[PDB]
This record gives C-alpha cells, structure tokens and sequence, in this order.
C-alpha cells in the first residue's frame, strides 16, 4: 500500500506551555525534542497542545505515530499523561475549557489517554482514576497510570469507551508502569521515561481505532468515540500538570518522529 506521511513543526501548531530544546546527557541520540509543562507554577498549573494542521478523515485509514518520553514522577506530583485528541474545536478551545485527561473538558473530544497522575482535588478524586478494579490501584510514589480512550459526553465529561487492554496479564488490566530510575540508553526492558511510540492505526472499513504503547494494544470503535465520520475532525496531541504539585511535570515528545500516514489512494 503507498502512503503520504506529515511530521515536525511544520505541520503542528503549538499552543500553551511547549518549548523546544536538546537534551545532550539523557537523549545524546535525539536532535530537538518538545517539552509540554516546563512552565512550572504550582498556583495555577500548566498545559500545553500540538495540534496537527491538516484534517483527520474518519473515511479512510490512518496512522498516527507519536513518541513519547514520561516524566519520572510519581503519580501523585507529575504530569496529568498524554491526550491524544479528536475534535472539531481547537487548541485554543482546549487551552480555555481542558482536554481528555481530567474530569472534564472539551464537550464531545474523544480519543486515547495515558494517564499517568491520580489527580485527588481535596478529597474529590477523578472518577476515572478512582476505577480499581480496571484503571489505577497504585497511589503516591508509584509511577503507575493507565492506559484508555475516553470520550468526552456533550457536557464535556470524560467517561471511558472501548475496550480494555486485549493483550495483558497485568492487574489492573489498564496498568502502564510510565517511568522508572533507568538511565541506561541501551538496556532493552521497557522504560517509559524513554521515548516509546503511541501508534494509533484506524481502519476505516472497521470503523475502529487500535492504540498501542508499551507494549499493550486497546481498541475503540467511531461509534464508542461519538465520531461522526462525515465530518472532518482535528487532532491534537495534550499533556497538563495540576496545581498543587511541586516537583516537574515535564513531558517529552520528538516532533520529528510524530507521523500522521493516511493513503495515497483518494
Ligand atoms: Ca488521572
């Protein structure tokens, strides 16, 4: 099958806290990487969107390649994860009303989170992160989060769609281990504080969406998604870091290696 791929910063716009820089002692292998959350303010938090520039077709097959580099915190002071996002608003729609990691955001986006942060406001847990017996039962030091797609409803609340992962042993099913204290550039165990692709392959004669990161495979369906596939939809690529935590939450992709491949074919 010949396809067309689109990458890198001509074809992505920032919007919010995203910056770009070399970081020669721990990724000596990469050239500029785009860091989300490095505007560390514990009174307000942070978020920042890539948003592709080009319309994502529900008509004919995609995939969506990104890399990814975790902060190596535990899930009680860093980062919120990664939301990878469709919709039809955009990313300044996301910087004002909030994406697909929390509670709540933009009415009706929908796609796949890495959710790496038990995210407690006083008490008031998000109702995704409270899920035990499928989501998250490690809490505080642990650098453990959880993998899903979620669908924003027409009141902007996150609920999760789909399945769970198809692939695993793990308990809970969801689980994803996001960093750990490896340094090694080499050593081939998973390390999630390394770069590690999110791919995201939509066939569309299935309607279905697969995501795959860390070795785990989930699958949604358009119609689990809210997804009309008459319309074009815009995608962006998300990360936040909550208020009220007081060690970094900085989130790494390359945005040279970030693929968006659809067919030739019309
Ligand atoms: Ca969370």
């Amino acid at each position: 099958q010949d396809t067309v791929t689109k990458k890198g910063t001509g074809n992505f716009t920032a919007h919010g806290d995203i910056i770009h820089k070399t970081y020669k002692e721990e990724f000596p292998n990469e050239g500029t990487l785009t860091a989300f959350n490095t505007n560390f303010n514990p009174n307000t938090g942070t978020k920042g969107a890539l948003e592709y520039n080009d319309k994502i077709d529900f008509n004919k097959d995609f995939t969506i390649t990104v890399p990814v580099a975790n902060n190596n915190q535990g899930n009680t002071t860093g980062a919120d994860g990664w939301g990878f996002m469709f919709t039809q608003g955009n990313g300044q729609d996301f910087l004002n009303q909030g994406g697909i990691l929390r509670d709540k955001g933009m009415a009706n986006a929908s796609g796949f989170k890495i959710d790496t942060a038990y995210n407690n406001v006083n008490g008031k847990v998000d109702k995704l992160d409270a899920d035990k017996t499928n989501n998250l039962s490690q809490i505080g030091a642990a650098k453990v989060g959880y993998g899903t797609f979620v669908k924003n409803g027409a009141d902007g609340v996150t609920n999760q769609v789909g399945q769970n992962a198809l692939n695993t042993k793990d308990k809970p099913v969801n689980k994803i281990i996001y960093a750990d204290n490896t340094t090694n550039h080499l050593d081939g165990q998973f390390h999630g504080q390394r770069l590690n692709d999110v791919v995201l392959n939509y066939d569309a004669a299935t309607s279905t969406i697969t995501a795959t990161y860390a070795g785990k495979t989930w699958k949604a369906t358009t119609d689990d998604l809210g997804i009309d596939k008459s319309q074009k939809y815009n995608f962006l690529i998300t990360s936040s870091h909550m208020q009220n935590r007081y060690s970094n939450g900085i989130m790494r992709t390359n945005l040279e290696g970030v693929t968006i491949t659809t067919p030739q074919a019309d």
